[PDB]
């Protein structure tokens, strides 16, 4: 997360390192009691390895009473998804047993309804990814608040131009914004999840570059028989 602040330890019971031989590789967020949503790109470059997901943390390496590391049952990738597409870039990872729920470990609740957040509604990303230019990582969980960006601005040509779909949304990137290290990440808008950080390549803290995250309510259906 660039331009942005420590987060509250704690303060964000959802979040979820996902980690690849035992190093944060990208965010999560818990749906449900067994499950943790993240993108799939970010596993793309994994199946020689061990994926794990850490709950009820703030450091990432000292230890913390609500701290607990689960191992993975099933990584299930949308089945619409490829390389070198940004389009249908989730994935959901159902945990080796139900976490172990508490005041630090708590699922969010998830955008059902298949409408866009109003632009300039000032949503929340919170990440383990790189916090400056040079490429350093944060030990404990960072945030920022970004501005929804209307779809039709972020389409523009000196933009991202025809990519952005009706199942993606945008938010600013004007130095403050998500970037590698956040994808698969949560983006939470009056407390409810509205989209996931998209783990393409781009670069962060450009105004001409917005911040692209996939709609979960554009993915209600997959979601839902996924867990079924
Ligand atoms: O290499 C990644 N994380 C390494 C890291 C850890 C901590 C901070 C900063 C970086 N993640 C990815 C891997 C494949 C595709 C996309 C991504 C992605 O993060 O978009």
């Amino acid at each position: 997360i660039l331009g942005g602040r420590e987060a509250e330890a704690h303060a964000r019971p959802y979040m979820a390192s996902v980690q690849l031989n035992g190093a944060h590789l990208c965010g999560g967020v818990l749906v449900a009691e067994q499950w943790v949503l993240s993108a799939a790109h970010c596993l793309e470059d994994a199946a020689d390895g061990k994926v794990q997901v850490l709950l009820g943390a703030h450091s990432l390496s000292q230890p913390e009473p609500s701290k607990r590391l689960y191992d993975v049952l099933r990584a299930v990738p949308h089945p619409d998804s490829q390389p070198d597409t940004i389009d249908h870039d989730l994935l959901l990872l159902q945990l080796s047993e139900k976490a172990t729920l508490g005041p630090a470990v708590r699922p969010l609740p998830w955008q059902r309804v298949d409408r866009d957040v109003a632009p300039g509604t000032l949503c929340d990303v919170a990440g383990w990814g790189i916090v400056n230019h040079a490429g350093r990582r944060p030990d404990s969980l960072q945030h920022v608040l970004l501005p929804v960006l209307d779809r039709a601005t972020c389409n523009r040509r000196t933009h991202h131009d025809g990519a952005i779909t009706e199942r993606l949304m945008c938010a600013e990137s004007n130095r403050r914004d998500s970037c590698k290290g956040d994808s698969g990440g949560p983006l939470v808008c009056g407390g409810v999840l509205e989209g996931v950080v998209t783990s393409g390549s781009r670069v962060c803290g450009n105004r001409k570059k917005p911040g692209i995250y996939t709609r979960v309510a554009s993915y209600a259906a997959w979601i839902d028989s996924v867990l079924a």
